[PDB]
């Protein structure tokens, strides 16, 4: 059939008993702002916030955390958190593109001749629209992290849960250590786009369309992929189409369209409305409502460098940023998902990406030798087409000049290194994500000799409508273990480090667990901010605090994927004197790949993050540090 799925469990049926997510008590929100703070801050400065959290927590917030609670009790259908967290994000006026907007890069088909660019665009968009398919029939498995698959992530208990009414069937899943996850973010993966609009931007969806959105040299093209009845369209008649897009002749346009949506929000958000102004707005909608954005690059990649570059952000003429998603092909076959971030936390995301992943390399819809249907595409494929006034031309003028001074301000650069990773670090007794971090704060005390504000997220989408916590890598005893690696190696025999290395893993998972528990601090406080602000009032002084501000201003910007799909992915710093850490740890190796703007140095950095792994390894090992 046209699902790559066949759940007897409906997609959505853990959702109605999902947990509420916790609050925690405003007294360990304290303790562990402060223990995060330790690291970053002098003595004198480390007093003064002491001095501001216990007036806090006896003031003003104590106040303000009593009404958070109390709004939580009235609002029990959803979290406290998700509603603060789609405002942040929709209110930012910054362009969307590098400031949020990541990617993720499939590996390549294992079978080489199905890595020919119509090839694999046509299996990849079919796969997606079987995604589709299949998560609007209900036929997607719910989305569950299992503690122990072998008893829980079973036909046996599959065939039994599916009885339990929704109002109860969290607790069966609960019964054998599995926790289902929150998936009411889902539906946003289609059909689905962020419009720009004064103080705050819509979510747009219109799950009634049935086409595609094509971009292929900064051209806008649309043709169905689901025909009248709700059946995909015949694959090979998908084929003709992408076909006749690669086909097609003419060159880039004078002024192409997309570079709007790389622009700030206030910005694009007018040339939008004046856009519809002028007579557009039917042709906006057949943009906004595709089923997601197909992304044809006419070269091949270069090396991984380029690879990012493209993937990340592109020329600027062949992405439509707004887009829940776009599905980048590459002349080559080097396919990637870029992201709007806004719409939720990516779970959705990465989910799509591994079931497409899977469907298209193991049951691809056409073959290299497949011949596209013998089909009138100059019909059935429509050419976007808008008008555009003088101030449209100059605003996209403008947008390309932005877009082309900022992008040149990046550069990203990758390593891998090979000699080990999950499996020998596990023998070690070591989270493997605790090293990666731990070798990031040392590398970035080897290049610049500071401690620096640390961010790394962890899902709560165990609870209704969880989104994320911050999980703070940069602790006491991270500090600690790279000062004896780097500043007095020689002080230290290879126990006395291994122990450091011990204790910095043990508090990482520490930290990891409680964040995924709703027990990190980030959110709290962010929470009860953004209740002071809704509510009219003067923003308290703990959040005037140049530590609060330096606590927010992520300078060691991380993110991990643990996927067979995924190649690689990346993203942009988050401010501008950052780095944008994507990494990885493989079984026997670990990736990373980091961004740097002008005021940092990627080349360095990962120099050093080389150097680290190598040390940490070395000291592994029981041998004496090289210096």
């Amino acid at each position: 059939d046209d699902y790559l799925q066949h759940s007897i469990v409906p997609t959505m049926h853990y959702q109605d008993s999902l947990p509420r997510l916790p609050i925690p008590k405003l007294e360990d929100t304290m303790k562990r702002y402060l223990n995060a703070q330790k690291p970053l801050l002098d003595d004198s400065q480390f007093r003064r916030t002491e001095a501001l959290c216990k007036n806090f927590e006896t003031g003003v917030g104590k106040e303000l955390h009593a009404h958070l609670l109390a709004q939580d009790k009235q609002n029990k259908h959803t979290s406290y958190i998700s509603g603060p967290w789609f405002d942040m994000y929709l209110t930012a006026r910054d362009s969307i593109v590098l400031n949020f907007n990541p990617f993720m890069a499939f590996n390549p088909d294992p079978k080489s001749e199905y890595n020919d660019q119509l090839t694999r665009a046509t299996n990849l968009t079919v796969s997606a629209v079987r995604f589709l398919k299949t998560l609007q029939a209900g036929l997607l498995e719910p989305e569950v992290f299992h503690l122990n698959p072998s008893k829980s992530d079973t036909d046996a208990f599959k065939r039994l849960i599916r009885f339990v009414p929704p109002s109860l069937s969290w607790y069966g899943a609960y019964l054998v250590n599995a926790y289902p996850l929150d998936m009411s973010q889902y539906f946003r993966l289609f059909n689905s786009t962020r419009i720009p609009r004064p103080n705050r931007d819509e979510l747009f969806t219109d799950t009634k369309a049935r086409h595609l959105l094509v971009l292929r040299k900064g051209h806008f093209y649309v043709f169905d992929v689901l025909d009248q009845d709700g059946n995909i369209v015949n694959p090979l008649e998908i084929q003709a189409h992408l076909k006749y897009i690669l086909s097609d002749s003419s060159p880039v346009p004078e002024f192409p369209v997309a570079y709007l949506t790389s622009e700030n929000r206030d910005v694009w958000a007018e040339l939008r409305q004046k856009l519809i102004f002028d007579g557009n707005e039917e042709t906006l909608k057949k943009v906004d409502s595709a089923v997601f954005c197909l992304c044809l690059d006419d070269f091949p990649m270069k090396d991984l460098i380029h690879l990012s570059h493209t993937m990340l952000h592109g020329d600027g003429t062949n992405r439509w940023f707004d887009k829940s998603f776009n599905l980048i092909v590459a002349e080559d076959g080097t396919a990637a998902v870029h992201f709007e971030h806004s719409w939720g936390d990516g779970v959705a995301v990465l989910r799509f990406f591994n079931e497409v992943f899977r469907d298209s390399t193991q049951t691809p819809a056409i073959t290299p030798q497949s011949q596209p249907a013998a089909t009138n595409s100059s019909a059935s494929v429509e050419t976007l087409s808008f008008n555009l006034s003088g101030a449209l031309k100059a605003g996209i003028t403008a947008a390309k000049e932005k877009f082309d001074t900022t992008v040149k301000t990046l550069s990203i650069d990758s390593i891998q290194f090979q000699r080990g990773g999950k499996e020998f670090l596990k023998k070690k007794q070591l989270s493997p994500d605790a090293v990666a971090q731990l070798a990031f704060q040392m590398a970035f005390l080897r290049q610049y000799g500071q401690t620096v504000a640390t961010y790394e997220s962890c899902s709560t989408a165990a609870f209704k409508h969880g989104r994320t916590e911050t999980i703070r890598p940069a602790s006491i005893f991270t500090k600690r273990c790279s000062e004896a690696f780097v500043r007095d190696p020689s002080k230290h025999s290879v126990g006395e480090l291994q122990h450091m290395m011990a204790e910095c893993s043990k508090y990482h998972g520490q930290l990891t667990k409680e964040a995924a528990m709703g027990q990190g601090f980030d959110r709290h406080l962010y929470a009860l901010r953004y209740l002071a602000t809704a509510r009219g009032l003067n923003l308290p002084e703990l959040y005037l605090d140049p530590a609060y501000q330096q606590m927010n201003h992520n300078i060691l910007s991380t993110s991990t994927l643990n996927s067979p799909a995924v190649s690689l992915g990346g993203f942009a710093p988050v401010v501008p004197d950052g780095f944008g850490i994507a990494y990885a740890v493989h079984d026997d190796w670990i990736g990373c790949n980091v961004s740097s703007y002008s005021g940092r140095n990627a080349r360095e950095f990962l120099h050093c993050v080389q150097k680290c792994l190598e040390d940490i390894f070395d000291a592994l090992e029981g041998k004496a540090i090289k210096t």
